[PDB]
């Protein structure tokens, strides 16, 4: 199918925000999880609050920061408190919003709270695959605020 997001015109309804997914998405399969979390961080003030949108950045900054936590720093504490309100701002987000595949994202950081390891070698989903880190992804997290 066209997963949610994706306009009748062949357009992604938020253009930034497919923008923040393909970006972070390829930064964390790569290991760049603070870059990755920037990129999500860049987008998630920008469509207010309570919203499928803005709850989808928010468990996606979420889910960045607490990869952080649990590879940079080994604090699992840190990761836990973060994956525990990811899963929370995605609840109501559909499964496979905008090309993600958001569904064995929430179950991975769901076995993560009982096990840290669940994240070791962990990618995330998108449009089917796998895809990783360009030098275009790490410009562009460079470029940020």
């Amino acid at each position: 199918g066209n997963p949610s997001g994706w306009r009748t015109d062949g357009q992604w309804e938020h253009e930034t925000l497919r923008r923040a997914v393909v970006h972070g998405v390829r930064l964390y399969n790569s290991g760049e999880f603070h870059e990755s979390h920037d990129c999500f961080e860049d987008e998630w003030y920008n469509y207010g609050r309570g919203n499928t949108e803005s709850k989808f950045l928010h468990g996606m900054v979420q889910v960045a920061a607490g990869a952080y936590k649990h590879f940079d720093f080994e604090d699992d504490d840190g990761m836990r408190s973060l994956f525990r309100t990811s899963l929370q701002y995605f609840r109501g987000v559909p499964n496979d919003y905008y090309g993600v595949d958001l569904l064995d994202v929430r179950t991975t950081v769901t076995n993560a709270l009982s096990d840290p390891s669940a994240l070791h070698g962990w990618q995330i989903r998108l449009d089917g695959e796998y895809p990783t880190c360009r030098p275009e992804d790490i410009e562009f997290a460079e470029s940020l605020e």
